[PDB]
């Protein structure tokens, strides 16, 4: 096993369970859709790097562990995320990862599909000389977090109001009130709304992103993302 681990948290890509949001306006099947290509051109970016990759999913019906294999492959690790919020599953998740004698150890969202993969690694690279990495979202959270075995704080799970407010601000305290050193990644926009999905569509016109299974999606799509342009 690597030094390192990503930790990719997904859920099943089935319409009505995911991207409901986006699917108010694009309709469900096809907010599902987008969301499935968003996962899978992150796993391909992301099984390319130097780390091990556990594919960590939302709870649900027993059929998901073939379900997982028959949509991603059957060479992959998988796992149920356990827990009883967002914070208890990230927990358990790094925490798991830190007992199977992983070093260093990201944890990640699925809805950022054009994150470069390279600021995953450099991440992992800079663990090596911080306690603790953190990427702002846009939206008040954070996309990803990371800590290095022996500076692991998993008390900065706990006591966060997921969902009811913003969440980066108190971990990043909680982070220092414990006298970590941090990493900074860049700031990121989470793909949620029809909106994002505009701006994700018109700022990666001529970026790697653009030979994306997504973007190819998107460039179909072209005629109804268009009609909600945002400045």
């Amino acid at each position: 096993m690597s030094e390192s681990c990503i930790l990719f948290f997904v859920k099943y890509p089935e319409p009505g369970k995911v991207k409901t949001r986006l699917g108010e306006v694009v309709g469900n099947d096809k907010a599902a859709m987008l969301y499935r290509h968003f996962v899978q051109d992150m796993l391909q970016g992301l099984a390319r790097l130097h780390a091990d990759l556990h594919i960590c999913y939302v709870p649900g019906d027993a059929d998901l562990p073939e379900k997982f294999k028959a949509w991603l492959g059957p060479q992959h690790m998988f796992a149920a995320q356990q827990g009883l919020d967002l914070g208890e599953r990230m927990k358990h998740a790094m925490q798991k990862a830190f007992d199977d004698g992983y070093d260093r150890v990201v944890l990640m969202g699925s809805d950022i599909p054009d994150y470069p993969c390279e600021l995953v690694q450099k991440a992992l690279n800079d663990l090596q000389h911080y306690d603790a990495a953190i990427g702002p979202a846009f939206d008040g959270g954070y996309y990803l977090i990371g800590f290095r075995k022996d500076s692991f704080c998993p008390d900065v799970f706990d006591g966060i109001r997921w969902g009811e407010a913003d969440v980066y601000q108190p971990t990043v305290e909680k982070m220092r009130r414990a006298r970590l050193e941090v990493l900074q990644l860049p700031d990121w926009n989470d793909v949620d709304t029809v909106w994002d999905l505009n701006v994700l569509y018109r700022t990666n016109k001529n970026s790697s992103f653009r030979r994306s299974s997504t973007y190819a999606l998107l460039r179909e799509n072209d005629a109804l993302i268009r009609q909600y342009d945002i400045d």
